């Protein structure tokens, strides 16, 4: 079983090149951040430009959604953070504490939270309502890479240059886990599996693993692609057929099938390293998004 992802729209108007792409929670809209330092929204079905999101001083590595739908939070080289309203594209809040370039965030489900990794070498943890930093995690010995929370909020997961992925306890903010590799490399990208049970890592030696994070333990590994420079973003895509899905160095998208590890497509057509890759919640979708020799971010459907 292999899927067929085509392409089916191709979306220009960032002026430099593209970090992140991310679909909304309720699967209408795809939010990109650049290093131009926009916010653009796009309908995510027939790729429609909608408004440019505009406030950063310099250039943008990540945006996340709230559950809702309404919020995104943006994390920039400018050592800040913005929450801003979806609907007016106002800045409702500036997030400020970290002392460099924020790299990554993400909402927790409730969306009452906001988590950060900064070149800082710290995790922030921050209330969305007064836009406080609740606290800040002596994460690591290296630039924090990757973000992302668990499906109930009660735990997050980072990674980063320091070889490691820790594993912490929301509330209060003490490390329950430390995934260490007897090599080290960089670990350039983290995520929980949708139910929370797994943990989906890229190394920068051209590696993607799944971790059962309860035992500690590699259950696979899925490889075939380039990524020893970039900090590439991976996703489960779970809408159809159980799949892995990544950006890679030598431009294409790389699906595997998540148990056997087989590479089932790759997706040609960007013209610059893939970045960002995101999975649709409801159908077959794939948006991905290039480096500065690309500038688009591209929309593929499959039938599974
Ligand atoms: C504005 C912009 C546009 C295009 C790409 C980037 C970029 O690559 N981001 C970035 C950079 C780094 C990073 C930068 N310096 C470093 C210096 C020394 C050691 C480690 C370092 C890690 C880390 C993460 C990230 N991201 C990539 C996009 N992703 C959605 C979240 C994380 C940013
Ligand atoms: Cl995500």
């Amino acid at each position: 079983v292999k899927p067929n992802y085509a392409l089916k729209f191709t979306l220009a108007g960032h002026t430099k090149a593209v970090s992140s792409v991310k679909f909304s929670p309720n699967g209408e809209w795809l939010a990109s951040s650049s290093a131009d330092k926009l916010i653009k929204i796009w309908g995510a079905y027939d790729g429609k430009f909608e408004k440019t999101i505009s406030g950063h001083k310099l250039g943008i590595s990540d945006v996340a959604w709230s559950s809702d739908s309404n919020l995104l939070v943006s994390a920039s080289d400018d050592k800040t953070l913005k929450i801003w309203d979806v609907s007016s594209g106002k800045c409702l809040k500036t997030l400020k504490g970290h002392s460099n370039y924020v790299f990554c965030c993400n909402f927790n489900p409730q969306s009452n939270l906001i988590v950060s990794g900064s070149f800082d070498e710290s995790v922030r943890i921050w209330d969305v309502k007064t836009g406080k930093c609740l606290k800040t995690l002596p994460a690591h010995s290296d630039p924090v890479s990757a973000v992302h929370f668990n499906r109930d909020g009660s735990l997050i997961v980072s990674s980063s240059y320091d070889g490691l992925c820790r594993i912490w306890d929301t509330a209060s903010g003490q490390c329950l886990k430390t995934l260490i590799d007897d090599d080290n490399p960089p670990v350039s990208f983290v995520k929980f599996s949708p139910n929370g049970k797994y943990i989906l890592a890229a190394t920068l030696d051209n590696t993607l693993k799944l971790w059962d994070y309860s035992k500690g333990k590699c259950l696979k590994t899925y490889t075939g692609h380039k990524n020893e420079k970039y900090c590439i973003f991976a996703n489960f895509s779970v809408t159809g057929g159980k799949w892995i899905v990544s950006g890679s160095e030598d431009n294409l998208v790389y699906i595997w099938n998540l148990q056997t590890k087989e590479i089932v497509q790759k997706l040609q057509g960007h013209t610059d390293v893939v970045i960002s890759t995101a999975c649709h919640p409801t159908e077959n979708i794939i948006a991905s998004a290039a480096l500065e020799n690309d500038k688009t971010i591209k929309l593929w459907k499959s039938d599974c």
